[PDB]
């Protein structure tokens, strides 16, 4: 009764600069580790030449790059801002085009609820001093602060609603979903971006080995091996978009996933060594997620753990699952997401949640990596977990395809949450074969070229996507921005042409070049131009001079173009983001 | 005796990129100080909208650029050192090479002493961290250490000597001077490089005014005016090549001018607030600074003055000087340079003095500006000293021009140096008709065509330049680089041209293309290949394949080439320094 639906998607990873990277990594078994030589690391130069030094890290691409107009930051503030404001601001914008939903246009109250690392800001620069209260101090605080990671997604993005910032360690992306979802089971919000950003400082760093520590030896992370030495450290980002499992239907949203439950506790006074697992403490916690979305353990084929590579720790966990298990529960498959890219901190548990996500959308399960000897300690043949030692097709006894995540970190931090798999889809009806307008709108005429470079080829690589939907995505799940582009066509082939070469072969293109539009021929709605009767939209030449009254940058009602049809929303390319590299230059 | 002779001078100060700059400025009594508006100070916001925030400064361009490769520097090296470090470096090579000395061809002991600010270091970046003694924290210690700002210089200069740094506040400039000329006149160097530099962090900032202190109410300062209030904080680098007069007349160098005397002290006991002269203990100092160089006060005609602008400070001056000048003195004239470009600290008296060599050198005295309402408590016309309102012939009634420079900063430092005007230059033998050959070299091509650039407009300004001379110092006083360029001409009309365009038209070009030099034309000597005869050395096609051989790499020996003839070092531009910009990333 209480699910919540994953909407839109949004992360980077080591080795990944989008989600669809990520799953193509996972899917393949790939390992996104870095490794450096001496030189190649300009900070530790105390530790550089010690025998325990590993130059081994998951690094994160372009975590100074920014795209500050877009957002309508000034060059100053996007220096000012921690990296970690910069990403995890960029994904929220990306996240919320993933689902296809335009800012400026939702008409409910979005929550933004996301976790950070305090850390990182106090080395990025020195924090703001509150001795006087001008704006330009404001400014500075609000770049600084870690309270003002949600709030400027908010204002910047043209959201209106209710931003938490949440620190909490290593399962800051599990507690970020976890009060998310309070958040919509209460009535509070509509739809909430969840997520954790994790920008470790300094980037190109290695670390000290330390025996029986958490820290791998050789930089590799073996999860379940009998020969593990323990975990890389990563960065990365991930946002997902959350809302209500029947809006979600109803307004025919792109479904990921649904979130059936999440529990949150600290082993408190029967505390751990960093990474052990109380078998008492998280059992109640991953029992107490179950519970809350009414999904029985035989009915979980799916685990992903924690797994730090260590025999001790990934012993404990195991352990831990069994318990909450029981014995009754079946088979299971059991998988580490560390093992190909590292400890990500705050966003860790957010690498296993976007990697079930994926796994129960695309009905696949990828391996887990670096796992030669599989650690006899554990005895998995006496227990539900199999290794998912290859990559396989879901095809479970249960009948319904759900998964587990759990997240560990330091202060005793526990959190689980259990996803299932997406409803069924609805028959479509077929497509009418009707005169479409298609929008694209970037910052300038560069930006909308990527675009459409970006579309075209996405549409090679989805065949079977309707042009309605595609339609109905770039007019309503897109800000307006200053330069614009827009088509009139009826085909899919007739997209691809016109995005081709200088993108000026189409009516509407040679139609703004002759003559202006004439803003008589329409009705004015509070929302915008619309046309004066239901005939007209279904003529070229109107649609043409309206599609054409947008590119000269007149607001248009896109809600009543395609009131007629029930098409649905879906999953299309990112902004093109010119990254310029922005840091501070003063302490 | 044991008069000290400056044969090369190079410095960097608000509103001036190089001393010609600079002299310019001083004779049309132009200001240097930047006024900014509110979003141009990106620092400072707790004081940004304050009412006593004067938004001046006196701002070094370009303190975050250096060429690295020019001095073997590596990237990473570049970004570590101090805006110090690098400003003082590449003082140090244009020193060199206005003095046309060439530091490989150098083959006596030279002494590097600088003054440098602590306080700009402990801004730029934390300190090197001691807990392992590796190559890489050595590394970070010369890069970062004010002990190695000297060390650097002899290291990636390539010369043979001592180094000492000295700390001694606002009067840094003089305390170097001073103990470079002990230096030499107890016979440890040969030659001495001695300055400072100042490089305040942050660079691009204001200051608060306080009702009674040192800094200026508007952002203007006025010395010796009613109405001054202070002076403003200003950065900049200034570097001497100091050599034995007697030594320097019979390498027949190129002298701006002598020092005769120098002499500090302190405070002490004493003690005034900070920019108050002490009347007893400066005049003692000034005293003694003339005793040393056995010059009486009757023929000093110039006093460059600390003058910070505020009327007791300048009265307390004022009446040091006067006691010890006594009675008998004369008259002379008095002025401040800091009402040009405010107070440069470590540098500060630097300003001053460069300031007074030019005028011994050029014969002039430039104007003090900013000044309206003369201070009537400096009873002046009682006084020996005539403030400079005006630009003027220096031609005093004593026959000698002579000047005295005194630099005052905080805790109680002291210091006065007086100079002599260079020995008239001699009569010269006729310029003898004879094809040269002239050499330029750079690290890459590019920064070669900015030296032919460079050059082209040298010789329009200096049309009294002598062929031999000009020949005689890029032969002899330049470092031999890895790209190349020559040419052989016989007046100064075809230097211009084979300058000009891509520097592709000269008769060394159309060889170089044809053939490669043929080594078995000349004979090999221990300083390169020389021609067989003394007539080949002034034969056109034999000193084109010598200068074609040199192009290609080869080794020359340049001192056969003018040892029939007695030429004279001269000043030639600087190296055209590649300016890119290197600061920290990593606290
Ligand atoms: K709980
Ligand atoms: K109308
Ligand atoms: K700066
Ligand atoms: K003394």
């Amino acid at each position: 009764p209480g699910d919540v639906a994953i909407i839109g998607a949004s992360c980077r990873f080591p080795g990944a600069r989008n989600k669809e990277q990520y799953w193509d990594n996972l899917l393949h078994g790939r390992e996104g580790v870095t490794f450096y030589a001496k030189d190649e690391i300009e900070v530790d130069e105390t530790l550089i030449n010690s025998p325990a030094y590993v130059r081994a890290t998951g690094a994160l691409d372009g975590y100074d790059e920014f795209d500050p107009a877009v957002f309508g930051v000034s060059d100053r503030m996007a220096a000012a801002m921690t990296p970690e404001h910069r990403v995890f601001l960029e994904a929220s914008w990306e996240v919320m085009e993933d689902a296809s939903y335009d800012p400026e246009r939702v008409r409910g109250e979005v929550g933004v609820y996301a976790s950070t690392n305090p850390q990182s800001a106090a080395l990025y620069s020195s924090p703001p001093d509150w001795v006087s209260a001008g704006p330009e101090v404001m400014d500075r605080s609000n770049a600084w602060l870690p309270d003002t990671i949600t709030s400027n997604v908010l204002y910047y993005l043209g959201l209106t609603g209710e931003a938490v910032t949440v620190t909490a360690v290593c399962s800051g992306f599990h507690y970020a979903v976890h009060l998310a979802c309070q958040s919509l089971l209460l009535g509070q919000t509509d739809m909430a971006i969840a997520g954790g950003v994790m920008v470790r400082l300094p980037q190109r760093r290695g670390y000290l080995w330390e025996e029986g520590r958490i820290l791998s030896r050789d930089g590799h992370c073996r999860p379940f091996d009998a020969n593990g030495t323990g975990s890389v450290l990563a960065s990365g980002v991930a946002v997902v978009l959350l809302k209500p499992l029947p809006q979600a239907v109803a307004d025919r949203d792109h479904i990921y996933a649904t979130v059936k439950g999440t529990a949150i506790n600290n082993n408190g006074i029967s505390a751990m060594a960093y990474g052990l697992a109380q078998p008492e403490r998280l059992s109640a916690c991953i029992a107490g997620a179950m519970q809350a979305g009414d999904v029985a353990p035989e009915t979980v084929s799916m685990y992903e753990a924690n797994g730090f590579g260590m025999p001790i720790t990934d012993s404990l966990e195991v352990h831990a699952a069994h318990l909450a298990f029981g014995k009754q529960s079946g088979t299971c498959s059991i998988g580490a997401v560390k093992g190909n890219i590292g400890h990500a901190g705050v966003v860790a548990g957010g690498s296993g949640a976007v990697k079930a996500a994926f796994a129960l959308y695309h009905r696949s399960l990828p391996p887990t990596i670096n796992l030669t000897e599989l650690n006899e300690e554990i005895d998995f043949p006496r227990t539900p977990f199999v290794p998912q030692l290859e990559p396989a097709a879901w095809q479970p006894e249960c009948g319904i395809r759900r998964a587990g995540i759990t997240a560990l970190g330091g202060g005793g931090y526990n959190a689980h949450l259990v996803l299932e798999e997406p409803p069924r889809p609805v028959e479509r009806e077929p497509e009418n074969r009707r005169p479409r307008i298609v929008t694209l709108s970037a910052l300038d005429d560069a930006a909308v070229s990527r675009q459409r470079a970006a579309l075209s080829s996405w549409l090679a690589e989805h065949s079977d996507a309707r042009l309605d939907d595609i339609a109905y995505s770039l007019n309503l799940g897109r800000k307006a921005l200053p330069s614009r582009w827009a088509a009139v066509i009826s085909t899919r082939d007739e997209l691809l042409e016109v995005l081709s070469g200088d993108g000026k072969s189409g009516r509407v293109s040679r139609f703004g070049q002759e003559r202006r539009a004439d803003l008589a021929r329409f009705r004015r709605t509070e929302d915008g131009l619309a046309l004066g009767s239901g005939d007209e939209m279904r003529d070229v030449q109107a649609l043409t001079e309206l599609a054409a009254a947008w590119v000269q940058g007149e607001r248009v009602n896109f809600e009543v173009l395609h009131a007629d049809e029930r098409s649905h929303r879906i999953s299309l390319p990112n902004y093109p983001f010119a990254r310029r590299r922005f840091w501070r230059t003063d302490w």
